[PDB]
């Protein structure tokens, strides 16, 4: 994205769910993680051939420091009975990507 590399986040354990489903899902992880920081976009891959979530998702926050904060209230924490996040920056993964 075209923000700081240090401003966007990998979340894994989110539910994998029909895709037609993103959206509310989606305004649900929105409005929990803006709770601790601010989010600008967040992107959920899916699976074509199942049209399935897979899973994981990332997230654009507003700065460095909303990353921080998000990733310290969420990560490791149970979102329902059946999954837990974790939450980790994607700066590394970008350069791995990128390097």
């Amino acid at each position: 994205g075209p923000l700081g590399s240090d401003q966007y986040i990998v979340v894994n354990g989110a539910p994998v769910i029909p895709s037609a489903k993103v959206p509310v899902l989606k305004k649900a992880l929105t409005s929990l993680f803006s709770k601790a920081g601010k989010v600008v976009n967040m992107e959920f891959p899916i699976d074509e051939a199942t049209g399935k979530t897979k899973g994981f998702l990332f997230v654009e926050c507003g700065s460095m420091n909303d990353a921080k904060k998000i990733i310290k209230s969420f990560h490791g924490k149970r979102l329902d009975l059946k999954h837990r996040l974790f939450l980790y920056t994607m700066k590394d993964v970008e350069r791995y990507n990128s390097d």
